[PDB]
């Protein structure tokens, strides 16, 4: 049902955040535990980034594919139901958006707590996000 692809979501999710602590074992492996519990911290905030960023561009996708849905039901649907679908999927293009501006907001601070450990934790997190989101599409 929608069970199914909520647990498919689940796990790509779940994926996601086993690669990014992955490499957040790698990168803490040549740090005193003093300083891997703060790439630890940097890893769950990383996991968070790649959430958002694959939650946004699925949303900006489907906002996208339903204007387009509407743009051929051209004189199939009164102007009126237009206007009413063509605002309620550009509200979910926005709070796509604000996803994006969240995740970027977090990723400025990490920047601001270990630049590379960010980087390389942020790099992971977006990659395992296109992988995902490209196995679903």
């Amino acid at each position: 049902i929608s069970s199914a692809l909520q647990n498919l979501w689940t796990a790509a999710q779940a994926a996601m955040a086993a690669a990014v602590k992955a490499k957040a074992a790698e990168i803490a492996a040549t740090k005193t535990p003093e300083e891997a519990k703060k790439v630890a911290e940097i890893a769950e905030k990383a996991i968070e980034i790649g959430k958002l960023a694959a939650d946004a561009a699925l949303g900006i996708a489907a906002a996208a594919g339903g204007k387009a849905v509407i743009a051929k039901m051209a004189d199939g649907i009164s102007p009126e139901k237009q206007a009413k679908y063509l605002a309620k999927f550009d509200a979910e293009a926005a709070a796509a958006k604000e996803g994006l501006a969240e995740a970027e907001k977090i990723l400025k601070e990490l920047l601001k707590e270990d630049p590379e450990a960010a980087k390389a934790l942020t790099a992971t997190a977006l990659a395992a996000a296109a992988a995902a989101i490209a196995a679903l599409l």
